[PDB]
């Protein structure tokens, strides 16, 4: 039956949540809503509670809301954020208008870790191993992160990690000297072609490089500057990659550039474990068809001390046919409502 809900104003909005959640405290906007840390008295867990703002304002928001809930209801892996609870104060479809998502709360993100701790190579191994283990699971359900960066990698005090914000920025956001663009595969930064899950491996390459050196790998001041930094390191594209760039416009620009050889990674990453250098070479490949995959990378010798092939699970089939569907707001809202009401807590 239905819990009792109580009301409070947080972030100049009214938050209405079940009594089990106490000591709500704002933690800083999340994807499509604001988030509060809270104490879940029922489980004894520190949780994060996201209130979607205007979930059913438009078709875009309504589909968006359904998308996020579906994604969260499906993911059940130690290295991927999952759904602890989802609720609405509404007693019926008619009054259903607010959606709250509850997940684990981690004490830091990877951006905090990289900024204020010294990471040994063993830390680099473990952290990257977990990101690759989570991505294998995500990629197996045909989900692409597309925006993997240190700020959406949550980490507990034991250095155990979860991936957030997969499967869901404007132009201004990607503009200038900004982390929102530093980890993006070039094919997506410059819209070269229909991209796919390989975009996430480039992002991992960029994060791993940064854990090893403490410094952003390609901190471009804009898209062009960033492309120049990238090509300086990995070489300009060859004939075969070029043909695959289906944007005639992008192909044309990139061919205007002076050809440059790929650099020696052992010279760029002095002191680094040679195995780490090898994996960076396999991840940081301009041609997405030729980058190592998450499943392949887990078997790389850099991860010998963590790799366990019987303990790197794939996901249950994820039906995302809804993605190609056009529906009205009320249709997306009712679909969402069914998913709220049919939620079953993890055990
Ligand atoms: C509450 C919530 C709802 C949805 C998604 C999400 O990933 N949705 C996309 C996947 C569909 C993520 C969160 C979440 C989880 C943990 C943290 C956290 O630990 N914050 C504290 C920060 C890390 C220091 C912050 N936010």
């Amino acid at each position: 039956e239905r819990p009792t809900f109580y009301r409070q104003e947080l972030n100049k909005t009214i938050w209405e949540v079940p009594e089990r959640y106490q000591n709500l405290s704002p933690v800083g906007s999340g994807a499509y809503g604001s988030v509060c840390a809270a104490f879940d008295t029922k489980t004894g867990l520190r949780v994060a509670v996201k209130k979607l703002s205007r979930p059913f304002q438009s078709i875009i928001h309504a589909k968006r809301t359904y998308r996020e809930l579906r994604l969260l209801k499906h993911m059940k892996h130690e290295n991927v954020i999952g759904l602890l609870d989802v609720f609405t104060p509404a007693r019926s479809l008619e009054e259903f208008n607010d959606v709250y998502l509850v997940t684990h709360l981690m004490g830091a993100d990877l951006n905090n870790i990289v900024k204020c701790q010294k990471l040994t190579d063993d830390h680099v191994q473990f952290l990257i191993y977990q990101i690759l283990r989570g991505l294998k699971y995500i990629h197996s359900a045909d989900i692409i992160h597309r925006d993997l960066k240190p700020s959406n990698l949550a980490v507990n005090e034991d250095c155990e990690l979860k991936i957030l914000d997969f499967g869901l920025h404007t132009d201004d956001e990607m503009t200038g000297y900004v982390a929102t663009r530093w980890y993006r595969a070039p094919e997506i930064m410059l819209n070269w072609m229909h991209y796919n899950q390989t975009v996430d491996i480039w992002s991992v390459g960029c994060i791993m490089a940064e854990l090893l050196t403490g410094r952003t790998l390609f901190p471009g001041t804009d898209h062009i500057d960033q492309l120049k930094l990238i090509l300086r390191l990995v070489g300009t594209p060859g004939a075969e990659l070029l043909k695959k760039i289906s944007s005639e416009s992008a192909r044309n620009y990139i061919q205007s550039l002076t050809q440059m050889p790929k650099m020696n990674f052992a010279n760029v990453f002095i002191g680094a474990n040679p195995l780490a250098v090898d994996l960076l070479e396999k991840m940081l490949v301009l041609d997405s068809d030729k980058r190592i995959t998450a499943a392949q990378a887990l078997a790389h010798a850099y991860f010998a001390q963590y790799h366990d092939p019987d303990d790197e699970p794939v996901a249950d089939p994820y039906d995302q046919s809804f993605e190609s569907r056009d529906l009205l707001i009320d249709e997306w809202k009712s679909l969402t409502y069914d998913e709220v009401i049919s939620f079953v807590p993890p055990p």
